[PDB]
């Protein structure tokens, strides 16, 4: 029993963690095979963070204007590239502590585990859900770029996060491992600002089957609802519109507690409507939008607890 | 800025998880230099949870009675001894991956992380306090027994909890690495329960003084309060009673900030008498008692934004 934000075990990434130098600026890296990623605003120049042309910036570096260290260990960096928003950093030895790994792009909605670095030392794990306007609400200082958020299945490390940047709302943003921007920003110091945020819809039904799992069903009702019905409330309340392929997705958290994925609609509905009553589901007094169905699925017991 | 529950960096941990195999029982066990901890309850026979006498169950075993698999390699027991409510067995084999280390038992209030662990593998980590009533409030399932609680300092690892037992209400009970339970719990299947939890006011007061820090300063107010006449609020809401000591520890915050502890105080008397007015702080819309000072300070920017 229990429900906990979690993250995954971090210490295939904590492996691949270095620190990368280029001028007065530190910050980290991501050592895989002999390759070594960073956000490419490590070479803007101390004094043009505004308007920095990267292609301008990059031509006038040589290989050993980087310096990279792993532990106490200097790497020798034996080419670099550009990619996006990244640079890739050849370097003269493969990191012999690379695990099984994937470079994934994740999906508004999906979670992962952030490993929050500085110098190239891991500092944190916690755990992250992309929110659908493409921001996470991280925990970062001066330092930390670079670091990364990843999944783990089985023994393979998909990565889908590098650091880049705090907005003025203090949510954070950067890229895939392609060196891709989620959502609409740019790796420069101009005025930018995360778009209007919304409510996984499909996480908070997720939840609510947790709770039932879990052996709490104080929150259900008698009533039904169609998918239009449900979706007008949510638009009121800011709630995604629910869609039939989150209902399948639903399939089967509905089908190990016996709650149609309507009914569940209908019982978050009423809590919209009515509010909690100064109740709480699994120890929150909000509605969590924080875990995914494949979340409650990995953490809660495949038997509910009846 | 950000303010996230986070857990220490697993990888040090995550390299001592091992399998302990007794009869038809697994669980998981801790694997230091040459010696493997587990719950001794590994021990009990199938039909006798309820009144197993350790002593005689051990002495009816050997070496040979015990399977240890880290991986997929076999460790073979050498020696074996109970200490208190653990088994400590002696391997073959000193872990090539034993970190810096120490044996600590934590008081209550203090955090932890944990590595959740099932047959050996590692599952996921998060973030937890030691209660008042000296359960933590975990996420386990049937194989987790043996996960372990810790902290890092630099490169130290202070492990504090083995994990043994979850009670009627759905928290979790356990020991300290010398097999020592926290709070009267007993490692038999007889009726026993959680006492009455309390609110660590000192938690509280620092996750405040997080959110003064992060630039929040609405739930301030223009007074100021005695110890005793806090003390007198906090006993009606449940709360822990504040000591000097705990005003001592908010020293360094309250430095930061230039907001008097007892002032602070005043600010938490009237959101327990007065409620949140339907805000929220950090993100929260309860008052969040699994934070340290300690915690604060480590994840928190030393600037406030003023
Ligand atoms: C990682 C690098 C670093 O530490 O540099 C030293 C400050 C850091 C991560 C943030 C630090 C605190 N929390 C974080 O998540 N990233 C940066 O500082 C970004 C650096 C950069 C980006 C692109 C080109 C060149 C440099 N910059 C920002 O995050 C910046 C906010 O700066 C700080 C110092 C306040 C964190 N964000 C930004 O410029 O957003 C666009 C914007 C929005 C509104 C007005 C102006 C600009
Ligand atoms: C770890 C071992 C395991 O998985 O065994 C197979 C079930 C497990 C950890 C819990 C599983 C689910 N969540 C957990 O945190 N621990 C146990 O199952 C404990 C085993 C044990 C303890 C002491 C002597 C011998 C065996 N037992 C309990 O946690 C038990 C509850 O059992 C389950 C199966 C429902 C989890 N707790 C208990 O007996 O508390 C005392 C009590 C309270 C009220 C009425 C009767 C007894």
């Amino acid at each position: 029993s229990g429900f906990r934000k979690m993250a995954f075990p971090s210490g295939k990434v904590e492996g691949c963690m270095v620190q990368v130098t280029c001028g007065t600026t530190t910050l980290n890296g991501l050592w895989l095979d002999d390759t070594v990623y960073c956000p490419r605003h490590v070479i803007c120049t101390a004094e043009d963070m505004l308007n920095p042309n990267y292609e301008d910036l990059l031509i006038r570096k040589s290989n050993h204007s980087f310096l990279v260290q792993a532990g106490n260990v200097q790497l020798r960096v034996i080419g670099h590239s550009m990619q996006n928003c990244l640079l890739r950093l050849k370097v003269d030895t493969s990191n012999p502590k690379t695990p099984k790994y994937k470079f994934v792009r994740i999906q508004p909605g999906q979670t992962f585990s952030v490993l929050a670095c500085y110098n190239g030392s891991p500092s944190g794990v916690y755990q992250c859900a992309m929110r659908p306007n493409h921001t996470i609400k991280g925990s970062f200082l001066n330092g930390s770029c670079g670091s990364v958020g990843f999944n783990i299945d089985y023994d393979c490390v998909s990565f889908c996060y590098m650091h880049h940047m705090e907005l003025p709302t203090g949510v954070h943003a950067g890229t895939d491992l392609e060196g891709k921007f989620y959502g609409p920003f740019v790796d420069r110091q101009t005025a930018q600002a995360a778009g209007t945020d919304t409510t996984i819809t499909l996480n908070v039904l997720a939840w609510l089957y947790a709770a039932v799992i879990n052996g709490d069903r104080w929150f259900l009702n008698r009533f039904t609802t169609t998918l239009n019905d449900f979706n007008l409330v949510a638009m009121k309340y800011n709630y995604e519109p629910l869609t039939q392929d989150h209902v399948d997705i639903l399939g089967p958290l509905s089908a190990q507690t016996g709650i149609a994925v309507l009914d569940m609609c209908a019982a978050l509905k009423e809590l919209l409507q009515n509010g909690m009553n100064g109740r709480t589901i699994l120890g929150s007094t909000i509605l969590e939008d924080e875990f995914t169905p494949f979340d409650v699925v990995r953490q809660c017991s495949g038997v509910t607890f009846q």
